[PDB]
């Protein structure tokens, strides 16, 4: 009843061009079985959405990577939020929600916007730049470590650690094993910065610690919760901004619409998140036997959700392969859905909005002018190098 496929969704060949294989995964059936890794897969929008919104059956506390925490040891102590189910999930989630709240966005918006404007003006003086290293990476590194309240020393470990986190959700292939091997210096840096004295008062990390006074988290929970914000947030946002720049270069009509109404910047970034889905995949583990789209899945089984495929499923989206900055993007699963839906989504949207606003107001054209290179990661989709020439408005 369940079709078995040999597609490896963690192979370099798949990362290089995943979209034909994603259609094969969708059209095979609502539920497939991937023989390469012995997991179930759901690639259509309806089942991916249903699984995300059924946390008592499709749980997160046994890991959201391939590894089942009931069978194997986690490579680092489990996240208190990502790798937890309700009710244990609830109070750490509430703390991060308040630390990254709408009210908090007011305190950082002016500096985040000012840094984006300044970066675009700096890049316009150079003309020919790498939109990853010099923009998609440089901009988040210029605002987010400061807003966390990190010291200057050691920040060279931040991008390597985020790459490791997302490679470690994958299967035990070369990308994962290379990342975890000799990763101790990255872990040691990150764990040290999670201690209260190393976090600047007023920043995100210090505010997490301040919530230990309230009873929502204990002081011994706060370092692991800070760790969540040094794990998530950097690489996915880098990849989303780089994909937006790529899209505005490949779809010049959409850059022109954005230039004509810069208030479309926020939705232009949301559409980039749907289009690219920087987080391609996550797993759940079944807590009981369950029927899903006619498929009977046993207990204790890993279920792979193709978020990127769900965001391109023609059963749900018109012209899913087009970048459309006025698309009604509500309902996309690029940030997840349900109790775990990205608690950092307002920070992500702020960074993406203000960068795309700066481009909309200052740049007349974005032309690819060098070899484009893909960045390979077991969980993240994104570019390594994007040489462009920026023409000033
Ligand atoms: C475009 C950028 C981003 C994308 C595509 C993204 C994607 C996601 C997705 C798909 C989830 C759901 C995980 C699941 O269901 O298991 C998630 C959760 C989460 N994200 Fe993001 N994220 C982004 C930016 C950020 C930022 C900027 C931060 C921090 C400031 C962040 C921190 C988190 C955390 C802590 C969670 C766990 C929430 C929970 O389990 O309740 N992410 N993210
Ligand atoms: C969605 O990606 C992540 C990765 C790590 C964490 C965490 O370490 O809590 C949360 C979300
Ligand atoms: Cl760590
Ligand atoms: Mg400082």
């Amino acid at each position: 009843t369940i079709p078995h496929l040999a597609i490896d969704p963690f192979s370099l060949d798949f990362f290089d061009d995943p979209y034909p294989d994603q259609q094969t995964l969708r059209d095979a059936g609502p539920v497939v079985y991937l023989d390469k890794w012995n997991v179930y897969g759901v690639a259509r929008y309806a089942e991916v959405h249903a699984v995300l919104n059924d946390p008592t059956t499709f749980c997160s506390s046994r890991g959201v990577g391939l590894s089942d925490f009931k069978k194997e040891k986690p490579w680092r102590p489990p996240s208190l939020i990502l790798e937890a189910d309700p009710p244990a999930h609830t109070r750490p989630r509430a703390v991060l929600s308040k630390v990254l709240s709408p009210a908090t966005m007011k305190t950082i918006r002016d500096g985040f916007a000012a840094a984006a404007d300044a970066k675009v003006d700096e890049l316009l003086q150079r003309g020919c730049i790498d939109a990853i290293a010099d923009l998609a990476e440089a901009y988040p590194l210029s605002v987010f470590p400061d807003a966390m309240g990190l010291k200057q020393e050691g920040r060279e470990h931040l991008l390597p650690y985020a790459g490791l986190v997302f490679n470690a959700f994958g299967p035990p292939n070369e990308l994962r094993q290379t990342a975890i091997e000799r990763s101790a210096p990255h872990q040691a840096y990150v764990n040290e910065q999670c201690q209260r004295p190393n976090l600047a008062p007023g920043g995100f990390g210090a505010c997490i610690h301040a919530f230990t006074d309230t009873g929502e988290i204990t002081p011994d929970e706060a370092p692991l919760l800070v760790r969540s914000l040094l794990s998530a947030g950097l690489d996915e946002t880098v990849n989303g901004i780089g994909a937006a720049v790529y899209c505005l270069a490949r779809f010049p009509g959409e850059l022109q619409r954005l230039r004509s109404d810069p208030t479309l910047a926020r939705n232009a970034f949301e559409e980039a998140v749907r289009f690219e889905s920087p987080v391609q995949t996550f797993f759940r583990t079944t807590t009981r036997e369950v029927e899903l789209g006619g498929a009977v899945i046993g207990e204790g089984e890993k279920v792979l959700m193709f978020l990127g495929s769900a965001n391109r499923d023609p059963r749900r989206w018109s012209d899913p392969d087009l970048y459309d900055i006025t698309r009604k993007t509500s309902g996309h699963v690029g940030f997840g859905s349900g109790v775990h839906m990205c608690v950092g989504q307002l920070v992500a949207r702020l960074e993406g909005e203000v960068m795309l606003s700066a481009l909309a107001r200052k740049v007349a054209a974005i032309d690819i002018d060098g070899p484009v290179k893909r960045r390979f990661n077991n969980t993240l989709r994104g570019l390594e190098s994007l040489p462009v020439k920026l023409t000033p408005a």
